[PDB]
């Protein structure tokens, strides 16, 4: 008789635990790895450990091994902000998991108190190390036939300040785009199509396409470009292409002057969400007069030959930690000896002096 | 104030290399108690070794509400 | 009564082991074969 | 290279008499530093200029592209560079007579370095 009651008292004290102890349990789904990689960097004296490797074997017969360390099955103890926390990495014979082909591998955090504001920050600080490694690329797209395709592999986004135009244009353009993208609700209510296209113009060899792809890499978008000087392209085709551009992308049109349906094809019933457009040109004189009105082409800006601040910023960015007055005199000499220059030609002339600052500033008169 | 909790994430990885994580919180296995309109209601989130469920590849995970009265 | 406590003392001495003994565990993933081919040449 | 706004590209060009071991030296250097190579002959009728651009644009990772007998060709002046600058797109170009070369194949950005290999 007394036994059933021993079990009963234990069943009763088990319920009392629920209102003082706190728990937390994943299930091997996109938080196991993060929440156990975080569990390594915190202690660093953690015995009772285990291993996970990576061995991918690139093309060209290269080998790129590494190691990644994890806490073993069983139990562990740790010390976050104020409390003691107890981990179990339980593993069982409930094994037939075809979603992964291996056993179940439950994690469980447990601790005392009632404030569940602890484990949340654990998840967050684990997410930090989980996400900080992968660097955002910037995929390119290209037109073929009547479709978009993933031309080439991903790339390395340059910083926004990589190239520098005349002072002010970069911050202005990025501010306008930020306004257009952050507040979408402002546009749908007032019966306006969600569309805001710009158009740059200026001389050739100024860094236009570089600036565009830089801006694209800055604000976490992709880009697709199409050349208008392509015989395979048709007008109705162009409409079909620009109508079905993928999400979160800018469309780019190079050398619009040599084209002219585009006057009709830029807009239509096919207004997909967030269909921003960029159009570049080498001579504004050939442009049609109906490419500035709102709805079609919102903003217009002029980028061109350099100025005083531009060459200084270039010279200061190339070499770090030199005489600033030296760079000021460099820009002054280039300005007095050259009535006009481009970022392309200065880049070419300036590449000949790799890590030779004093040389590069003493050799001005070659132009 | 529900202690005895658990996690479910979402991680889809849009094109353009973007990442769109979040969190979604759930009550853990075992037992729980709650207070709707007038009554006390008892939850069990039972989980067992009856696991081979190829419709989902994971275990069974039954929920059960229980309470008193007839209404 | 004494039995549950035998189990309890053993449960207590098991925790003491953790702070002196060290372990290491693979799981049959791209280190089993290496770490067992090495285990041949060492002893012979 | 990325910070200073320069394309990640540095192409060489060897020249000299025939039968000197050029291609042998190139593949040797390729095998030394853990890279692969793809070669294309410019004396091929099937090749087109726009095609060449598409080819050289999408070369695989960790590889050197090789161009044999460039003298017999001449768009390449435009096709060597473009918006399609993939990471680590090194190029090698070999030639049997330098006299036929165009004068705009030495400026930086297109052809960085030049060397002469010849009689012993």
């Amino acid at each position: 008789l007394a036994m059933a009651r021993k079990g009963a008292q234990l069943g009763l004290v088990a319920f009392r635990r629920h209102y003082m102890i706190t728990l937390e349990v994943p299930a091997r789904d996109r938080s196991y790895a993060w929440l156990l990689s975080w569990l390594t960097r915190h202690s660093t004296r953690t015995q009772h450990l285990s291993v996970e490797t990576s061995y991918l074997q690139h093309e060209s017969g290269r080998i790129s091994t590494k190691f990644e360390f994890i806490p073993s099955p069983g139990n562990h103890f740790i010390w976050y902000q104020g409390k003691w926390i107890r981990v179990e990495r339980n593993r069982d014979m409930q094994m037939v998991d075809l979603q992964t082909g291996t056993p179940w591998e439950s994690v469980t955090f447990t601790a005392l108190g009632t404030d569940r504001k602890v484990f949340f920050n654990i998840l967050e600080e684990a997410r930090a190390l989980a996400l900080q490694q992968e660097e955002g690329k910037t995929v390119m797209y290209t037109a073929v036939g009547s479709e978009w395709r993933t031309f080439g592999y991903p790339r390395r986004r340059r910083p926004l300040d990589s190239v520098v135009l005349q002072q002010g244009l970069a911050d202005r353009i990025v501010k306008d785009i930020r306004e257009f993208i952050d507040n979408p609700k402002w546009y749908i209510d007032r019966g306006i199509p969600y569309r805001r296209g710009y158009l740059l113009y200026g001389p050739p060899g100024c860094g236009k396409s570089s600036f565009i792809t830089a801006l694209a890499g800055e604000l976490e978008h992709s880009i697709c470009l199409l050349s208008l000087t392509d015989s395979s392209l048709s007008d109705d085709r162009l409409n079909h292409l620009l109508s079905v551009a993928p999400q979160q992308s800018l469309v780019l049109l190079e050398d619009v002057d040599a084209a002219f349906g585009l006057l009709n094809a830029l807009d239509g019933v096919a207004s997909t969400e967030a269909r921003i457009v960029f159009m570049t040109t080498n001579y504004i004189d050939r442009l049609d007069p109906a490419l500035i009105r709102p709805g079609r082409v919102d903003l217009k800006e002029y980028v061109g030959y350099c100025s005083h601040w531009q060459l200084t910023q270039m010279f200061q960015r190339f070499y770090p930690g030199q005489a600033p007055s030296l760079a000021e005199n460099f820009a002054e000499h280039v300005l007095k000896a050259t009535s006009e220059i481009s970022p392309a030609q200065v880049q070419g002339y300036f590449m000949l002096y790799k890590n030779d600052p004093m040389g590069a500033v003493h050799n001005i008169e070659s132009l």
